[PDB]
């Protein structure tokens, strides 16, 4: 029997994660019960809920479901850090035929906020077998990993370390990764920030992941793997993911009001012009269908603040990001229509080229150093530095679910390698 297995909430801010444990589980199943069918899936959920918010599923074929539960159960007891207060493992076991009924659930988990009671209701309703070793908060993610429909998807090859070296500093050749990026980009993407000289695919944490490489094909991913120079790789796995799909984005048309803890694409026109602040942050405001909305480019977006700092009143713009504390964290932005600015100003002297000074209330204008004259004010359309089109935050600040420009089929994209 083909059964989908879902798991979340295994993470300890010290030595275990989500994906690692799912690989172990996969190994055990493969050896005790049956075969894992296809690739496992890594499903990131609402990225606003109080880094790295992702559940995992995989398809297996086994003879008996009750044994499957037990196998996974034991994997959890042995490997998950159950003592850690922020670790409430959940897992579910769903007939292939029944996964489809969970698409809406998954959707809501990715875009919205969910309660445990809902997860439980669904489980009771379909007599879904499940594990909840502590709190059942992890059953939300487990159910979502199983239900999620992936129209668009990307792949990530995740390489894990040898246990012996968990918690220690990683060893790797930096150039290795920049070189790998030159070769394969964009079949691999967002693994390096050229502008900021950062290897993005290598985490900063006491976790089992050595590196994770995002990309479009299995071919490219394994190519990336062979070119890269690191300390030895123990386990390795490719997941189909909802990374880089903007799957979390609720469009303005979809909704009456805006809420915090949700993410949006919405168009507006600038009202309150941009202004820096206290910590290296650049705010502004736009008028929208929902009224006045605060947008923000925080310090960690670096050069992306430069393009934001430009725009002026009335500019038509479309914004992408999460709402926290009633302001939108910009991930991406489109300059749609540039505001036309007219200006009436003093005439430029034709000889010396400097600005003509007034000559009195009705007396027109003059340039005294030449012997020159003119009667009416020069009238120019203001020419601004900001081109229309699309702009995004640099890779070192890309959020997991943020669809990067390179993966969009649009005109006027401004990408800075
Ligand atoms: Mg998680
Ligand atoms: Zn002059």
């Amino acid at each position: 029997m083909r059964v989908w297995v879902g798991i979340d909430d295994t993470d300890s801010s010290r030595g275990m994660c989500t994906t690692y444990l799912a690989v172990l589980a996969m190994e055990r199943v493969e050896r005790e019960l049956g075969k894992v069918i296809g690739f496992p899936r890594l499903i990131r959920l609402n990225p606003t809920i109080p880094r790295g918010n992702g559940a995992v599923s995989f398809l297996v074929e086994v003879d008996d479901v009750g044994e499957l539960v037990d196998v996974v159960n034991e994997v959890i007891i042995e490997h998950a850090m159950l003592d850690d207060e922020k670790t409430n493992p959940g897992a579910v076991f769903v007939d292939e035929e029944l996964a489809v009924k969970l698409k809406p659930f998954a959707d809501k988990a990715i875009k919205d906020v969910l309660q445990i009671d809902e997860a439980l209701f669904v489980i009771g309703k379909y007599f879904i077998p499940h594990l909840r070793h502590k709190k059942g908060r992890g059953l939300i993610g487990a159910l979502a990993a199983v239900g999620a429909e992936l129209e668009d998807f990307t792949l990530e090859l995740i390489a894990y370390r040898y246990p012996e070296r968990f918690g220690t500093e990683r060893e790797y050749d930096e150039e290795s990764f920049f070189d790998m990026d030159y070769e394969l980009y964009p079949q691999t993407f967002d693994n390096v920030d050229w502008c900021n000289d950062v290897v993005v695919c290598i985490p900063n944490t006491p976790c089992p992941v050595l590196y994770g490489i995002r990309g479009e094909s299995v071919e490219a991913l394994y190519k990336a793997m062979e070119s890269v120079k690191t300390e030895p790789v123990d386990r390795r796995m490719i997941f189909v993911t909802n990374h880089a799909t903007d799957m979390h984005l609720i469009g303005e048309e979809e909704v009456h009001r805006l809420e915090n803890y949700r993410s949006y694409r919405l168009r507006g026109r600038v009202t309150l012009e941009p202004y820096d602040i206290e910590g290296g942050h650049v705010f502004f405001e736009i008028d929208t269908k929902f009224g006045s909305v605060k947008c923000a480019a925080f310090e960690p977006t670096k050069q992306f603040r430069n393009v934001i700092r430009l725009l002026r009143k009335g500019d038509v713009v479309e914004v992408y990001g999460s709402m926290k504390k009633d302001t939108i964290n910009l991930e991406k932005i489109q300059i749609v229509e540039l505001a036309e600015i007219w200006v009436e100003k003093n005439p430029i002297c034709p000889s010396c080229g400097r600005r003509m000074e007034s000559a009195g209330r009705g007396q027109g204008f003059r340039c005294k150093k030449c012997r020159t004259k003119a009667d009416e004010k020069l009238r120019e359309k203001v020419e601004r530095e900001l081109q229309p089109g699309f702009y995004e935050v640099p890779p070192s600040a890309r959020r997991h679910l943020s669809k990067p420009l390179i993966r969009m089929n649009v005109e006027g994209r401004h990408i800075f390698r």
